[PDB]
């Protein structure tokens, strides 16, 4: 049943800097070295710690205690597991004695050779401070396994101008080797991952304005779809419900096309948002949802679906929790009100989790 | 005689992703809530883990071992403590069971409200990454206290145009309450510090060239001078060499000033990067020292100081190493290195050690 294999490197809003959204995807249980990247802020620190790391299991938290019960954040049903998983650890284990003998800074620069292409949702500084940072390992090697950034224009353009431009990280798109490229995709169009048998169909959100500027500031949703399953994980950036009459409705667009295009059953979950709680202060809701906003969107999605079941079996985990200096941590603030306005809002057997860091999900 | 507390949040030169260039500053044994920071890099969430995790002390390695002795690292006479210093920390302590009842996020945000000036070496992301994500924190309350973040012009103008251009980042300097301001520093003048009885006075440095453009990148060295008892720090932007014929010698330039205008016996520190070790593969290498560079560049200091006593008593504070995929931890063969050929240059009674994040020097 399981398609895909999730593993969350950041989950964080911030304001905190380390551990901000990415998380790495590959097929359930194949033991190839390559992996995809969706987004760009934790990395290569990131994959040691998992390393490192690898049950009462606790997560950090910071909050009424430091530490907390991983069952706390998640939905029982959640197939979800600390560490890297085994088939994504097999890549290193395929060389008994090199792997054994090889230091944690070795395993983690080989593990991270084989993230080979990222798909940048917007390139606001935390969805991308790991990728750049982490880009010049791509010149360790001869041989190098060579990397690409994806993403649609407003995020392609962007990186161009104002990261790979020799004044916030040298420009290594321009190293004639081209061991790092960036590359367009076109929005609703289906386009073909590199190495996996997968497609991927990104789209087009919104995500505040410009604060100087006034500009609409956009993001992307991206659908990943095993081929030969038909399964589908939604994968999201930042993102505000669409401002109503002086925007297009970006958001509807898209929850007609999952309707359209991908039976509930095929769909087998989404990472999307939930950045502020209900008590929501203006200033850090900005861009960005809370659950009455998020529980509308789904609404909008069980609608187009029509089903007396609701969104009965769909998997939600929720991303890009931002800190506060609340006296409970959010992530649990937020993961009630979204389970209460569900039920009251019927959407049926909703599975709801927050995104933790260190662990992947098999989806 | 201690007359200054450096908090290192981050000493990490890369690729890895967190705990990059950041330092706090404070006048030794005082308590007010205010702190300077030299660089971006590790912040907030550096702040937190200090706060958490405040003997046969042992530190994150990676290499032959995941944990390594401390009193590896360091020089014997290093005057260092684990944590934040008492007198930082009792700035919180000024309200008795506020303090205790404050949950380790919220002393996070308490503590952090008091960096209220940043001088920025140069703009590489690796040097910005957490004063950016930080900064929304500045709107969590209406009683704020007011961030500026200072540079000479090479970095105040890539700031505005790349950063804070609502596509990076929103343009926070751009909100009219101007609780975020960027302010240009003149080279080689001396300036004075907010609120601290300081002057800084930056130097202009040389840092590669670009990769597409082929125009030299520029870092900065800040000098910080304790009017009352005369005492200095030098905390330095990466940094190469000049290159011989096509570059002003504004190493040479600076060393002169240390030379002409601080005793020895009033330079208390210098925190200096050697980014690689003496194997030293070219590309790792570019814009950046090795030992055998640090070593020149020290000896060129010495021989301006003319001394037969060479640089004795001095303490440099080896930062921004990077990882590297190799059996033992680079910081420690750096440090071999760099008092091997120390002592092969006679530069008598000098005492070298790596900033060791999560630490506090005082000096
Ligand atoms: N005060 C204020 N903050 C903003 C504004 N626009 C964006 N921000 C902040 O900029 C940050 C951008 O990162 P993101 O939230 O998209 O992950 C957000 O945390 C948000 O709080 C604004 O117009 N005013
Ligand atoms: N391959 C390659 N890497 C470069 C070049 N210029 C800068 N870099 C890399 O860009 C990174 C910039 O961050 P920094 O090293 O200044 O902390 C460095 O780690 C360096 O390895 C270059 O010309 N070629
Ligand atoms: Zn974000
Ligand atoms: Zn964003
Ligand atoms: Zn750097
Ligand atoms: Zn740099």
């Amino acid at each position: 049943m399981v398609v895909f294999e999730i593993t969350i490197l950041g989950a964080n809003g911030g304001p905190t800097e380390y551990g901000t959204q990415c998380f790495i995807l590959k097929p359930a249980r194949t033991e190839d070295p390559e992996l995809i990247a969706v987004d760009g802020g934790a990395g290569m620190y990131q994959l040691r710690e998992m390393l490192v790391q690898g049950d009462d299991e606790l997560v950090p938290s910071f909050y009424e205690h430091d530490r907390e019960p991983i069952e706390f954040f998640i939905d029982s049903k959640l197939n979800i597991q600390k560490g890297l998983s085994k088939s994504l650890l097999q890549s290193l284990k395929r060389q008994g004695e090199h792997f054994e003998s090889a230091n944690t800074m070795k395993k983690t620069y080989e593990v991270f050779q084989g993230i080979t292409d990222y798909y940048i949702t917007h390139p606001h500084l935390d969805h991308i401070s790991g990728l750049v940072v982490n880009s010049p390992s791509i010149y360790e090697q001869e041989n190098s396994k060579k990397k690409t950034i994806w993403g649609l224009p407003h995020t392609i353009d962007v990186l161009q101008k104002h990261v790979f431009n020799d004044l916030i990280w040298p420009d290594l798109t321009a190293e004639r080797s081209r061991k790092l490229k960036l590359k367009c995709l076109n929005p609703k169009e289906v386009q073909k991952c590199t190495i996996f048998p997968w497609d991927v169909i990104p789209f087009k959100v919104h995500h505040g304005i410009g604060v100087k500027t006034g500009a609409p500031v956009y993001s992307t949703f991206y659908i990943f779809r095993d081929r030969k399953s038909k399964d589908c994980i939604i994968v999201c950036g930042d993102v505000e419900q669409d401002r109503r009459e002086s925007e297009e409705s970006l958001l509807e667009e898209f929850w007609s096309y999952v309707a359209e295009n991908i039976p509930l059953v095929h769909l087998k979950g989404i990472l999307v948002e939930c950045s502020c709680p209900l008590s929501s202060k203006p200033e850090q809701l900005y861009g960005h949802l809370s659950p009455i906003y998020l529980i509308n969107e789904l609404s909008n999605l069980n609608t187009l679906y029509n089903s007396s079941k609701g969104l009965s079996g769909l998997n939600v985990i929720v991303t890009h929790v931002k800190s506060t200096p609340a006296k409970r941590d959010p992530r649990l603030t937020i993961l009630e009100e979204l389970r209460f306005l569900a039920e009251e809002r019927n959407l049926g057997d909703l599975r709801i989790s927050i995104a933790l860091e260190g662990h992947t999900l098999f989806l």
